[PDB]
């Protein structure tokens, strides 16, 4: 009778915990402390599971309703609640005596600053790691990912986005770290460098910086060339991050 | 011996305030009530008079530091300060009585709702807004301004940018009114539907939204079409949030 938590299984990892949006999720329960049950979907099989529990879509496009993980459900609520964002509303309001995240005066400036994170990250991250995680997809969220993937980009097939030592990839690149520079002069505007958007208490921004840090480590490699140089950039304020959150990367087998 | 604030003179309004950015400085001196004197500078003499009076380049680009304005300089302390969110955060330190805009744990997401802002509002409106800033212009400054933006938009005349009645103009105004519908949604992402990023208490962001607001009020025109239409959107918010500022919506005679 825990919260009950979905998510897509990948071979990157042995604990196969790998999607960006679905560590934001996980880092909020684990910080929060709450219990959750891992309930593991193939791509694919996302739509049918959220229908059959009752998850609303996370947005609604021209060809109907899109269907994403992360999904909590929580049985002590009945509720079911799609989007990180939504869980983590969610999560602060009925289990009020676990760790805030969003304290309720910054709440819109979170919302202003999932989209400036978008935009600055989420966007330039695609050429370069949409591919690699492609490739560690068990068959059958490979050919849907790879399908639907591929047509969104117009029909370039993945191979072609951004290969080893070219000038594609190179400049994908240059777009990242210039991403995570702006965020760094976000975190130091006031002259005073943070690791943290309020300062010292951890915030549900923080969590979403390495919801998708841990993505590009884990996938593309804690060992690779291209995330030990990511580590060194802005003097590792993004590997300082992750060292802070450490105790809470965690994918219980139980 | 006041605060010295570098303004635009402009011909859209009796007082000549216009400009979007120095708005956001003059709300923002109004609001916290500290008395100082406007001294209006011409576009093509910005550079010369920030040089003369030690005001940092707002933005460094490969073909040259960037000046700006609004800039003050603070006789009581000796200090010259460059755009205005630096501004505010000078204000903020500087005179600590005065009601704060930026409290301190709001002072990174400050930072990334700049960047939100810019990427949602501001390009959407340059198509519509910088022609007709253009038109209320000065001639030693339209003579700067028609150049350098015809110049950066390629060659394109501004009259071609986005005229009245054209399919240009159009989709213009779709994009800007959906760019102010993601600021809704910020405002009421947890279904307690602000006017104002903190709730009850008045922020920078709130004033940053205003200044671009009133560029667009009095330089559209209070009875132009478009802006009768803009006051309806999203219920009104966007007028109801000018009438929370009128009061500080002024240009002191001095
Ligand atoms: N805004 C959502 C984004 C969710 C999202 O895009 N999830 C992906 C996994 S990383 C998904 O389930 N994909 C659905 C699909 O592509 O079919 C959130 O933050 O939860
Ligand atoms: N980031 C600056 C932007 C200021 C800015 O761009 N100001 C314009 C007037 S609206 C300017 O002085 N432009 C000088 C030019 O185009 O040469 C701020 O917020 O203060």
């Amino acid at each position: 009778n825990v919260i009950q938590f979905y998510d897509i299984p990948g071979n990157a990892t042995p604990d196969k915990a790998w999607s960006p949006n679905t560590w934001k999720t996980r880092y909020t329960l684990n910080f929060k402390g709450i219990p959750y049950k891992t309930i593991w979907v193939e791509y694919p099989d996302i739509a049918s599971v959220c229908k059959e529990i009752g998850a609303e879509p996370t947005s609604i496009r021209p060809d109907g309703p899109y269907y994403t993980l992360p999904v909590i459900h929580d049985p002590s609520t009945g509720k079911t609640i799609s989007d990180s964002a939504a869980i983590a509303r969610y999560l602060d309001k009925t289990y009020p005596d676990t760790p805030v995240v969003i304290p309720p005066e910054t709440d819109a400036l979170h919302a202003a600053f999932n989209f400036a994170f978008s935009e600055a990250i989420v966007r330039a991250l695609a050429p370069i790691m949409l591919p690699a995680t492609n490739a560690q997809l068990n068959p059958r969220s490979e050919e849907f990912f790879r399908r639907t993937r591929e047509e969104s980009a117009g029909g370039v097939k993945l191979e072609d986005w951004a290969p080893p030592g070219s000038e594609k990839r190179a400049k994908a690149w240059e777009k990242i770290r210039a991403g995570f520079g702006q965020i760094a002069k976000w975190l130091s505007a006031d002259g005073n460098d943070k690791l943290l958007f309020l300062g010292d208490k951890v915030s549900y921004a923080d969590i979403t910086i390495v919801g998708w840090v841990i993505w590009v480590k884990r996938v593309l490699g804690p060992d690779s060339a291209e995330w030990k140089d990511f580590e060194t950039w802005d003097d590792g304020k993004w590997a300082k991050q992750l060292a802070l959150f450490e105790k809470y990367e965690v994918v219980p087998d139980a």
